[PDB]
DNA sequence: GTTTAAAGCCGTTTAA
DNA sequence: TTAAACGGCTTTAAAC
DNA sequence: GTTTAAAGCCGTTTAA
DNA sequence: TTAAACGGCTTTAAAC
DNA sequence: GTTTAAAGCCGTTTAA
DNA sequence: TTAAACGGCTTTAAAC
DNA sequence: GTTTAAAGCCGTTTAA
DNA sequence: TTAAACGGCTTTAAAC
């Protein structure tokens, strides 16, 4: 499965925030996208819609 | 805020769940990822660790 | 706010699981119901109905 | 699975919100419920710990 | 001094 | 047209 | 929380 | 031309 | 032995 | 009608 | 990723 | 009685 994150976006975000990111934490961040992203398609599904809105999420 | 997301590759992973993707999903999809991050943060800071890690998300 | 949750049934639970359950534990998952809940009753409104599903969750 | 929530309790914050609570709608928020416990016991397993904090969830 | 792991730089190449 | 990834190298830090 | 039963809404289709 | 029926869904109440 | 915090019991009372 | 909360008491464990 | 412009869909309302 | 217009939304493509 393709990374749908910007690694360096993540990584000096977090750095503004005041920490580091670990070696594996942008992979495991990913992962969490991913789930979002499915929970999202089954609310669009839901609601009879073939277009996925920010709301779905 | 910086988009975190890969915006054609969110697109493209929906379209294959046979879905289109609304003008203003990835902007919602993006606002999800930075609550996501910001609980990591507390996490990490909880765990007394300067180093955000894959199970913090 | 009011508890909804079964704090026994869920120090059972995670008891079943192998672990302990803090002094504000319960408190702390009751704040992530609410928020869990608030976040349906949006996804309810957006999609123009009076009454929340499973799918709103 | 035992139910953890307090169903009287829920419809009547929802109700307070100004929404109907669907008939299956309380099983559902019960399932997040057990998703968000699990996630919670994977964290506090991760910081090498036997006691599930507010901060996990 | 050692180990472990993370940051920071630099240059090149797709990818977005 | 532009920035993000990437992979090698060195730095840096913590703790023993 | 449960059961039982009645109300109240909404949308469609005859029936009056 | 119009309202009454109807059937599904949720609410509500009482009492245990 | 001490401290800190969590579990486990018991009995009563609403609450669900 | 039933179980969950609750508050006091003792146990238990970890680490110093 | 951005911009520009064209296609394709869907639902409603005249127009032919 | 029927289809063409129309206007919003998303997709798609090309090239930089």
């Amino acid at each position: 499965k393709d990374t749908l994150i910007v690694a360096s976006k993540v990584k000096a975000y977090i750095k503004s925030k005041g920490f580091m990111t670990s070696g594996d934490a942008v992979d495991g961040l990913n992962e969490k996208l991913y789930a979002l992203i499915d929970d999202a398609l089954k609310r669009t599904e839901s609601n009879k819609r073939t277009t996925v809105r920010p709301t779905d999420f």
